[PDB]
């Protein structure tokens, strides 16, 4: 039974784009349909955020904040000075300006979106001590995001999120493979990487770095520029936060709010070798992951980083063990779902045999009833006791 009226807000990972981008091919639904529309049509009011796919979780949280409540993105004077990018970004009207006036939301997040969502909650509730102190010392303005005492997120649900990072980042040649993964996602959308699109198609939203694809510039050529830019080479990046080391650093400060329900869903699409104890991609895994990513994920061990056999099961992009909630560098509690959802802890909703891209419908999987999955989740979220 419904116990709240909080709106659902969808949040993508290290790829992802707005509803009018990609010629309307949805990140949330892909070849399967339009998840936001399914939810809305079934009485679960649902919106979609679109933030910088390659940007740091911090940047993306600041962007999400302004997209939701309205205003001009403010990355924080101290943060901007530290990393050498613009303090201020784009300007929004604001999807839900009544979030400053008592509304609440459920965030459903895929992949790296789960990090971003946790970070938004932390900043909303606690602010940033560093930004507060910087603003004083330098007599400059402070975003309300960094004040603390804002509480508008009732729940965060994470789906295939690298809470403890993914070992994919440690691959030799991760740089080229990672942008080749982006190209494979474009291609799933029937977008070519060697075509000189004059329309925007897929805006990487890198205003703060001064980066933008030129009209007529192919994604091939653009991605070569990005590889060489600070959104690939700095520590203020998705790349850094995605790594086992970076995720652990994030976990050291981004904690579970006692006022928020956290739900985690994991994914795996592998079988174990009886002789090697390695894991191997199943029939039906999206081809790019199967060929380029999964073999590494299911075989890479690293005693120095605490990467052992428990890390090898994977969904083609992220180690499954990473997904049930933050553990490395974290004091968050994780509890197996027992039929009653709890505040302030990770409600571990278990592991689904679906790959990183299947679970959002970008890769097909006709035995996965993706509509039923999201509708059941929306029904659970609606049941949450304020
Ligand atoms: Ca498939
Ligand atoms: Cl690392
Ligand atoms: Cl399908
Ligand atoms: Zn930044």
């Amino acid at each position: 039974s419904r116990a709240n009226d909080a709106p659902i807000v969808l949040l993508h990972g290290f790829t992802g784009w707005g509803r009018e981008e990609m010629f309307g091919f949805k990140y949330w639904g892909g070849v399967r349909g339009d998840i936001e529309q399914w939810l809305n049509d079934n009485g679960y009011r649902t919106y979609t955020l679109a933030v910088g796919p390659l940007s740091s979780n911090w940047d993306r949280a600041c962007e999400a904040y302004a997209q939701l409540v309205g205003g001009t993105v403010d990355y924080g004077a101290a943060h901007a000075a530290k990393h050498g990018h613009a303090r201020f970004g784009r300007t929004y009207l604001g999807l839900l300006p009544e979030l400053k006036r008592g509304g609440r939301i459920h965030i459903i997040a895929h992949s790296q979106g789960g990090q971003t969502a946790r970070m938004l909650v932390s900043l909303l509730e606690n602010g940033s001590q560093e930004e507060r102190e910087y603003a004083k010392a330098h007599n400059v303005s402070l975003s309300p995001l960094f004040e603390g005492g804002h509480h508008f997120v009732l729940s965060v649900t994470t789906i295939a999120t690298p809470h403890d990072g993914t070992t994919l980042v440690n691959m030799v040649d991760f740089t080229d493979r990672f942008f080749d993964l982006q190209k494979a996602v474009l291609e799933a959308a029937a977008v070519a990487s060697n075509v000189p699109y004059t329309s925007q198609v897929y805006d990487f939203k890198l205003d703060q770095w001064g980066l933008r694809r030129q009209p007529g510039e192919s994604f091939d050529h653009y991605f070569e520029r990005l590889k060489r830019s600070p959104v690939w080479t700095s520590t203020d990046t998705a790349r850094y936060d995605l790594s086992v080391s970076g995720a652990e650093k994030l976990n050291q400060w981004v904690q579970a709010s006692p006022n928020t329900y956290y739900l985690s869903f994991a994914t795996e699409r592998t079988y174990r070798g009886a002789l090697t104890g390695n894991y191997y991609p199943e029939l039906g895994m999206n081809a790019f992951s199967a060929v380029v990513c999964a073999p590494f994920l299911g075989s890479y061990r690293n005693p120095t980083l605490g990467i052992d056999d428990r890390w090898l099961e994977n969904d083609g992009i992220v180690n499954t063990v990473s997904m049930n909630g933050p553990k490395r560098g974290s004091s968050d509690r994780i509890v197996p779902y027992d039929g009653a959802l709890k505040k302030g802890v990770w409600n571990d909703m278990g592991t689904y045999n679906v790959d990183h891209l299947e679970i959002i419908g970008v890769d097909p999987n006709p035995s996965f009833d993706i509509r039923a999955f999201y509708l059941r989740l929306a029904e659970q979220l609606a049941s949450l006791q304020p």
